[PDB]
């Protein structure tokens, strides 16, 4: 209405980028909400150093209206006459045009522009939001900010462009009885009324608009002191205080190694922790009021997992990482995103691995990104490191395994390859040279090349300026050459087009006899390359160190197969990992016959480590998906596996003992054997489940989620349903919440899943954040599968409404999907597909899942009868 709405396309507002000539310096916030009306005004004033004539002044808002006409103020003090504003909704800005236009700021002055605004705090989880939690029976509210990556214009006017850094001074009237937190520590406290305070928060540093943050709050706190001398202090409901406890530990010792590590002092002078009890992503890393969801931070050693202790501090870590990469130094555009989420994703596992030494870290690093990430970037429908993104849709979608693990996968080689020290050295210096600046992928390359003088950016561009990954085909031992890795053998491999078509420069490391050396594989040796005392057997790369896989030849690959039966213990952990799990990828690819992959999984009664466990069960979890409905096949693949755990899932038990590796171990392992219907586990499970049902007994922390998953299956019924859903409501730990309800999604009933399903349209049962995980959990399920399915289809226009096609979680949702595998499911895809053709930050996962159903169904096609025979033949 003040500031309509034009089509009017003809200026430099038409443009998705802002304007080179604008820049901003110092923004004057303020904002005043009213909590219970869910609402919030406010008044921004925006100090900007102009460097082109122009009639017009352009910057972005979504939702928030603008309330007064704007007020313009030239470098001198005198006010700018102002002949309208309007809003251009298609590339979200609103634009002001003064009568006349004016020039450059030349001297050490700035044009001063202050706009009015309110905005709403519900109904949503981004931008500036209330939403509530009970105390004391009480309902009580907490009202946050979160903006990643575009969403600091809901909640105000900005320049919302990661590299049109300014600097803030923020200040919030509130009610008193209430507490505001910000980037900064308070500078003063006003009284405005005897009912409303005045929160004013002391100058910024210079940052990015998607790390600004404020918050209104009546929670308590659990405090501690870095070396530093800085306060560092978790903000937690007084209620779940007790919980904040191990957070605050990893936060003081990750915190102090970071700063040493980095060579660089934290910026700030006191860094927050907060979980919201509503809250969209897993973690945010607003310089120093980090905002969390409860299950990333608070953490029971008397209710938890040792599962849930890992990710509180893993996440806690990654978050640390952002203050320096990512805060300090910010990516220039979105397109190296992976600057900053890629080295937060590495440098955690240093972080947690300092705090908790023997975690094994660093080889967990193999089942948390690397492999896992090896599955998705041997897909046409991956992406490079480097994106090219041009909507706000686009820009979210990019938030992905790529970015995060990819991005640490590639660290993890190049740090290897150019040795720790160097690595360490070379991050300082980057650290040092843009420090409250913006950086390109070309900048650290350089840094690195200043920091060892080998070819970094001739190297790792290959790794990083296309997508996909090769295999190493082994020729004679020794002579290896490389190929794209694809996993559809009919796919195009030299496509998308790629200027270094599909050719990397590989360092490569083997192990002759204990004995390790190197070689940088390039990429003008077309015919490929030949692996520096007569061998008998080739180790190559070790710890799977390396992005890429190794395709032995065929009696190599039986020889190891052999070996592992004779003396499994003769490789590594990780060695043994990376084998089984490169066998079964090149399997599923047609690069290797599948008896050869399946003939490696003979040694397994006697196999007793975690990491070739995981990649054993996640090989053999798609091979069973895939047989799911196969009464010939399915039977025996059971039998098989169900033998082969049997021996370590009956020597770890069904009790909490042992270090922090074996008690992990113990849980995926008994899992496995519960999904392949060993009788004595599922009845283990049972029998814990019926004893939990009567309300005393505390499970054991690392075998309830099997408990309740299992338990539920099993003897689940209406009753435990009930009992289970009431249990969920009544528990204040978010991480036990989670649990529960995966538990409800187990029950093989389709009247309680039903219901289920309903729950979701209710607020008051299932918080927005969890929407979306329910649904997962719901499709894991064998009726289920169908019914969430189906459910996202019924109420798509529902989810569309209340989340945005701009919701990255939204988006995904359709990848639960993945598990089809025929003509007629892929059909009923499309089908939805074309009927909601606008796929907004789905448009990715889309293709992916369709990528992944077609390869499903040629996967049966090509392997059902080899994975018969091997099956038949050995039982
Ligand atoms: C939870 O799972 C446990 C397995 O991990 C079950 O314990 C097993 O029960 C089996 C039957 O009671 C025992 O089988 C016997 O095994 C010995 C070999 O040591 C054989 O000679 C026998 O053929 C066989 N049966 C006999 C002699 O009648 C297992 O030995 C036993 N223990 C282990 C460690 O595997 C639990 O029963 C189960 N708990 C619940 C509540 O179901
Ligand atoms: C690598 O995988 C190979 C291919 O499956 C294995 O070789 C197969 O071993 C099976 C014995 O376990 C044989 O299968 C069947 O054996 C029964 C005996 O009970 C006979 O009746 C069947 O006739 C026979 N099947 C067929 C089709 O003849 C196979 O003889 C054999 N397959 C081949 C092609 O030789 C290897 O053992 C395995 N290598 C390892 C573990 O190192
Ligand atoms: C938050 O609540 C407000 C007010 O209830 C919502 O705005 C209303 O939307 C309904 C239904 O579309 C209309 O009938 C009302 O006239 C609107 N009220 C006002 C004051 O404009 C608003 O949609 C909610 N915000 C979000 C983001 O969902
Ligand atoms: C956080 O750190 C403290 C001290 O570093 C941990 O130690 C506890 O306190 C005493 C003495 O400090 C130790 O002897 C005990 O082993 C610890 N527990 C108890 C109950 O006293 C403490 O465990 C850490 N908090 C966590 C992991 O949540
Ligand atoms: C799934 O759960 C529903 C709900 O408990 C079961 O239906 C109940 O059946 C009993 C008798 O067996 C009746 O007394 C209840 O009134 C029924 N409830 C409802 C809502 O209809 C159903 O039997 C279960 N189905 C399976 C296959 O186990
Ligand atoms: C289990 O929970 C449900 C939900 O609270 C119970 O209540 C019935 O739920 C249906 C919908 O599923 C409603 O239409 C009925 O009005 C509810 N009946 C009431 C409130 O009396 C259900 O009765 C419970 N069953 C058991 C065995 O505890
Ligand atoms: C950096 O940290 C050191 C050691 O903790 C401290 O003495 C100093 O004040 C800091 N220097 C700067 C420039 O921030
Ligand atoms: C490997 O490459 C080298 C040099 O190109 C050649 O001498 C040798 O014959 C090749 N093949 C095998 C099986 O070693
Ligand atoms: N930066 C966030 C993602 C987001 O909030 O969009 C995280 O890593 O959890
Ligand atoms: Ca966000
Ligand atoms: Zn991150």
């Amino acid at each position: 209405d003040i500031c309509p709405a034009s089509e009017d396309e003809s200026g430099q507002w038409k443009n998705f980028r802002l304007p080179d000539f604008v820049n901003p310096v110092h923004y004057d916030l303020h904002v005043k909400p009213l909590l219970e009306e869910d609402t919030y005004t406010g008044t921004v004033s925006i100090s900007i150093n102009l460097s082109a004539p122009t009639r017009y002044l352009w910057l972005h808002l979504r939702e928030t209206r603008i309330t007064r006409l704007p007020e313009l103020k030239r470098p001198s003090g005198d006010q700018v006459q102002v002949r309208r504003c309007f809003e251009y909704k298609k590339q979200e800005y609103v634009v002001v045009e003064a009568e006349e236009e004016l020039t450059p700021s030349s001297g050490d002055g700035l044009y001063l522009l202050t706009m009015e605004f309110a905005g709403w705090l519900n109904g949503s989880l981004v931008g500036f939001y209330r939403t509530t939690y009970t105390e004391n029976g009480r309902v009580k509210s907490i009202a946050a900010t979160d903006h990643e990556p575009t969403d600091a214009r809901k909640s105000f006017p900005c320049f919302d462009e990661p590299n049109k850094k300014a600097t803030y001074t923020i200040s919030i009237t509130h009610p008193k009885e209430y507490g505001a937190l910000s980037n900064m520590p308070v500078a003063k406290e006003e009284s405005v009324d005897d009912k409303w305070t005045r929160t004013t928060f002391e100058k910024s540093v210079p940052m990015s608009t998607y790390l600004v943050c404020f918050a209104v709050h009546q929670f308590d706190s659990v405090k501690r002191i870095s070396n530093s001398g800085k306060p560092l202090t978790i903000y937690v409901q007084p209620e779940q205080k007790h919980t904040a406890e191990y957070a605050a530990n990893i936060t003081k010792s990750v915190f102090d190694y970071f700063e040493e590590y980095f060579a660089m002092n934290y910026s700030l002078p006191k860094l927050d922790k907060i979980a919201i009890p509503d809250f969209g992503t897993g973690a945010m890393e607003n310089w120093g009021l980090i905002t969390y969801r409860e299950t990333n931070l608070l953490y029971d050693p008397k209710e938890s997992a040792s599962s849930n202790q890992q990710r509180v501090a893993t996440v806690v870590a990654h978050e640390l990482v952002h203050q320096w990469f990512g805060n300090i130094v910010t990516m220039d555009w979105w397109e190296d995103l992976w600057l900053n989420e890629g080295f937060a994703s590495f440098f955690e596992f240093l972080g947690v691995n300092h705090a908790e030494t023997d975690w094994q870290m660093r080889d967990q690093m193999l089942l948390e990104d690397v492999l896992p990430v090896q599955e998705d970037d041997s897909l046409m429908s991956s992406h490079p490191i480097i994106v090219t993104v041009t909507t706000p849709d686009e820009i979210t979608s990019v938030f992905d395994g790529i970015s995060y693990s990819k991005g640490s996968s590639i660290l993890r080689m190049l740090e290897d390859w150019i040795k720790p020290e160097n690595f360490q050295k070379g991050c300082q210096m980057y650290l040092e040279k843009y420090q409250f600046k913006n950086a390109k992928t070309s900048d650290f390359w350089a840094a690195l090349e200043e920091a060892s003088r080998l070819p970094v950016k001739e190297v790792m561009d290959t790794w990083t300026r296309q997508m996909g990954y090769p295999v190493l085909n082994v020729n004679g031992v020794k002579n290896i050459t490389q190929k794209r890795f694809l996993l559809d053998p009919r796919a195009n491999p030299s496509q998308p087009p790629s200027d270094l078509g599909y050719t990397w420069n590989i360092p490569v490391k083997w192990t002759e006899d204990n004995i390790t050396s190197s070689v940088l594989f390039n990429r003008s040796e077309k015919e490929g390359i030949t692996l520096n005392s007569g061998n008998a057997f080739l180790k190559i790369n070790p710890d799977h160190i390396g992005f890429y896989r190794v395709n032995y030849e065929v009696a190599t690959w039986d020889s190891i197969a052999t070996a592992l039966s004779l003396n499994h213990k003769t490789f590594s952990s990780a060695d043994r990992a990376s084998l089984i799990d490169d066998a079964f990828a090149l399997a599923r690819a047609q690069l290797l016959d599948y008896k050869v992959a399946l003939n490696l999984t003979k040694y397994l009664k006697r196999e007793e480590n975690f990491l070739p466990w995981q990649r054993v069960i996640s090989a053999v979890t798609y091979i069973i998906s895939m047989f799911e409905d196969d009464k010939e096949l399915y039977p025996m693949i059971e039998e098989y596996f169900q033998g082969q755990v049997k021996p370590i899932a009956d020597s770890l038990g069904w009790n909490d003992a042992g270090d922090h590796v074996t008690k992990l171990l113990r849980s995926s392992v008994l899992g496995f054997a519960c999904k392949m219907g060993d009788r004595e586990a599922l009845n283990n499970a049972s029998s814990l489940f019926e004893q939990w049902l009567n309300g005393t007994v505390s499970l054991p922390v690392n075998l309830r989620l099997l408990v309740y998953r299992y338990g539920m299956q099993n003897s689940g019924n209406e009753i435990s349903w009930n009992y289970t859903l009431e249990q969920y409501q009544k528990t204040s730990l978010a991480q036990e919440k989670e649990k529960l309800l995966y538990g409800l999604a187990s029950v093989k009933n389709v009247t309680l899943l039903s219901r289920y399903l309903d729950l979701l349209k209710d607020t008051n049962l299932i918080k927005t954040q969890d929407v979306f995980t329910v649904i997962r959990y719901i499709s894991y399920n064998s009726y289920g599968k169908n019914m969430a399915w189906n459910w996202i289809q019924l109420n798509w226009d529902y989810l569309v409404n209340r989340y945005t096609l701009n919701n990255r979680n939204l988006g995904r949702i359709v990848t639960i999907a993945e598990p089809f595998n025929t003509e007629l499911q892929l059909w009923q895809m499309e089908s939805f597909f074309a009927k909601y053709p606008q796929a907004g930050a789905g448009e990715k996962p889309r293709e992916q899942v369709l990528e992944t159903v077609k390869n499903n169904i040629e996967w049966l096609k090509q392997h059902r009868n080899t994975i018969r025979e091997w099956f038949f033949n050995l039982l």
